[PDB]
């Protein structure tokens, strides 16, 4: 039997012992566990495959199994006596506890089998739709005199924020999944973690700048037309990106950019400094999500009081949906970060790995959604996407 | 303008409204449609040519146009307001009435009398064996944990490709034969046509994924085992199905999913865009048929050379398995017997490799059933080679080569292609001993 296959066997019967109602169900499960333990001990690990069978690295895995075999025999000594709870306790609090004391028996039970293929599928799809999708957005906005419309600079600003992350950190996390551990230097670690901070942080500030601009243009159009914009807009875009770089610099002093084995990515660590992460969740999420929720509620009340035409909603509809799609995508992880920011000594271990990865899978997915919402809601973008593709077939 | 000519005009502008990006493109198409409707109303139908101009049969066609002109005016009332999707939708309610009320008079309904009973017989039999047959393969693979891990996780994926089509488009077509024309909405039309595209396209990528899998397992055995798999193949299966959905999306922009009266089925149209169909025939048939013919040529050369054969011991009877090796005495799994050094001995009696003879006859279950899998590939190719040839001939020159495709031949190509949805569970049962055993275990448990 295969080592990866035998690893699944020992964990499946471990789950059975918990959901068991009688000592015979337990004694049956503990027999399959001891048999699959001795088979996997005869097998060679993948990381230490080149190492000697007597080497201090390969003989460490062999010995780890010897401890659990005796622990299983100890547990079935109780299950034979008809003591169900007594053996059910000697299973979970001994097969897992000594696994951390054996190290190599703790790695398989740390991460679920599903995160590696789910993450890699999500990143492949996200990177693919990102490059094509946002590259179309760039080209659509560049043609003829389209750039003379200032607001189109915000679509190029967000297109690059989405884009840059697909060209540097996303490809290397995919190498980190297939190599099981970060395969590049400590240089590329903090640098990949930084550009993702630029994208995720830089995006909310563009999304906010838009919400204020579209708030004044619709609600106080008298005062809005009095104030210029043709040159104001490229100044505002430039300012938010330098503002972003500044907000990210405490990461190098507080040491919060390091590789997270749970998500195979070098990213920002919420436990490294609960002071910085508390500010990151407030000042760079709940603060902007609040002001923009306010901006767009004032716009929707005037539309509700105006009732209509498909060309009348055109001014903001596309930009409102992108904001909402952003909020959903980043609300879960910001909640995890908030719970850790209050009391990490007790609330942090209560965050399951299954939930944590689910928060990062959505947050990564957001890097490709924008051109889709443009295609589904904007007729003029849908037309533009068709023109570019036709240009390539003709 | 001629009545047959005006019927082509109203259907051409109907296609334009779908592929339209602005209300003006729609308002322009709806104006040409109303004009061509009033011209055809002034014309006499061919079936009711002998009838009186005021007769209840001839005045029925005149009134049918009055309704269509009213709803065209209703649709352009939306297109003037700048509501594109709202009028694009109200142009489908116009597509139904023009195909339920105006399909009565005119039209060349020249089909042979056999295309109805043959098609319906083939579909009934195909659907029946498809459901039972592939439901057995799904069951036997998840049931037996050993045969599942033998690279046969793509077989459940292939079987789901065969199944899905028996549950939605095949039953509908059968209603389309007994009702003589598509009896369901335009919604269920392009949708049923999509579900078939998923199966036929997804199957070749499933069949390719296995051909590569067995190619590396047999030819690059050493490097193979070095690379993980438990999480690799569910990622590969997931990738092929998204790959497939992607390849099918141009159908909604080029408008190639519509009902074909010759085959009573809403399917993909080869003439709607010869650019897309040329790619469909190349990228999704001749390209994969080529790479897999390459995969199986490099396997068959090893078999001919005897480079991956089992060796039975002429003394204690121990059989050497290249898939297994002799790991405890240094020969890691995947090693060929001809590659073991001379100092190796039988691990059961100590006789030298010197006194080992090869198993002459290679069973189809061997080397992850490469023989059974190769057969399925060949069957698939025969089943879809004719229609892909028709599609290729139409893709070059459709102005002259397309009318030269007889209806009798075209339906014959679709009859085989439909039949392919049920065959593979049979080829597994006839050639794989372990599947035949599993089939019996399923049948005997439900019976007893
Ligand atoms: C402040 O310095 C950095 C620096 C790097 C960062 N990378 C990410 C991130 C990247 C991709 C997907 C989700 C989050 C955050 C945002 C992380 N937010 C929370 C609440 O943990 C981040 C922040
Ligand atoms: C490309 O988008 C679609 C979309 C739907 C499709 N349905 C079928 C098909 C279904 C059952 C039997 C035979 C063909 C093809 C395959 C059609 N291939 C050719 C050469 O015409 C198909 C393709
Ligand atoms: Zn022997």
């Amino acid at each position: 039997a295969d080592l990866e296959d035998n690893w699944e066997t020992l964990n499946d019967n471990l789950k059975v012992i918990e959901k068991a109602d009688n000592a015979a169900q337990v004694k049956d499960a503990l027999t399959k566990m001891r048999a699959a333990a001795l088979d996997a001990q005869k097998a060679t690990p993948p990381k230490l495959e080149d190492k000697s069978p007597d080497s201090p690295e390969m003989k460490d895995f062999r010995h780890g199994f010897d401890i659990l075999v005796g622990q299983i025999d100890d547990a079935l000594k109780l299950a034979n006596e008809g003591k169900v709870k007594e053996a059910q306790a000697a299973a979970e609090q001994l097969k897992t506890t000594r696994n951390a004391y054996i190290q190599k028996y703790l790695g398989d039970g740390a991460r679920p089998s599903w995160v590696a293929p789910a993450l890699s599928a999500v990143l492949i799809v996200t990177t693919a739709v990102d490059v094509v999708g946002n590259l179309l957005v760039i080209l659509s906005v560049l043609r003829n005199r389209k750039l003379r419309n200032a607001g189109n600079l915000f679509l190029v600003s967000l297109a690059l924020a989405n884009l840059v992350v697909a060209f540097y950190p996303y490809p290397l996390i995919l190498v980190a999944i297939f190599y099981d551990g970060w395969a590049f230097g400590e240089e590329h670690c903090k640098a990949s973690a930084f550009v993702m901070g630029l994208s995720v942080i830089g995006s909310v500030w563009n999304i906010t700048a838009i919400a204020i601009d579209r708030y004044l243009y619709i609600c106080h159009s008298m005062a809005y037309h009095r104030i210029y914009r043709r040159w104001h807009t490229p100044l505002h875009i430039c300012l938010i990106w330098l503002l972003t770089v500044v907000a990210l610099l405490p990461n190098f002093f507080v040491g919060s950019l390091e590789y997270d084995p749970r998500i195979y990515s070098c990213t920002f660590i919420q436990t490294a400094s609960t002071q910085y992460t508390a500010a990151v969740v407030v000042i760079h999420f709940l603060l902007p999500i609040a002001v923009v929720s306010f901006c767009y509620l004032r716009i929707w009340v005037l539309v509700l009081q105006a009732r209509l035409k498909p060309s009348d909603l055109r001014s903001f509809l596309t930009m409102f949906v992108v904001f909402v799609i952003f909020a959903i995508c980043f609300a879960p992880l910001n909640c995890i970060g908030l719970a850790v920011a209050i009391n990490p000594q007790e609330m942090a271990p209560q965050i399951p790995e299954g939930l944590f990865v689910t928060s990062y899978l959505l947050a990564y997915f957001n890097s490709c959604l924008n051109p889709i919402v443009y295609g589904l809601l904007d007729q003029n973008f849908r037309r533009e996407y068709k023109r570019i593709l036709l240009a390539l077939w003709n």
